[PDB]
């Protein structure tokens, strides 16, 4: 139903955007970008830049994944992102959340040719 390509777009990328527009932006965005259809995802993280300017990110610092593998890349500056993360109230199917707003680096994994990000590691 989607390319990994496309599914990171769909859970990470929000371009539109500078920042978090409100306080309920990760509830807004976790239900609109189908992040709560079957379960509420707990952690999930959206970039406020370019697509291209977070492809990039793929030729930037290579740095060892969670999962131990190696391709994952660092970006050598701070992005515009907002964190989500499921409050300690939230029950399936009214799935709620904290937005953070913050400017720190992205950790990506990259796969496929061309070369571009398809799982979200980790802000630092």
């Amino acid at each position: 139903k989607e390319t990994c390509a496309a599914k990171f777009e769909r859970q990470h990328m929000d371009s539109s955007t500078s920042a978090a527009s409100s306080s309920n932006y990760c509830n807004q965005m976790m239900k609109s970008r189908n992040l709560t259809k079957d379960r509420c995802k707990p952690v999930n993280t959206f970039v406020h830049e370019s697509l291209a300017d977070v492809q990039a990110v793929c030729s930037q610092k290579n740095v060892a994944c969670k999962n131990g593998q190696t391709n994952c890349y660092q970006s050598y500056s701070t992005m515009s992102i907002t964190e989500c993360r499921e409050t300690g109230s939230s029950k399936y199917p009214n799935c709620a959340y904290k937005t953070t707003q913050a400017n720190k680096h992205i950790i990506v994994a990259c796969e496929g040719n061309p070369y571009v990000p398809c799982h979200f590691d980790a802000s630092v």
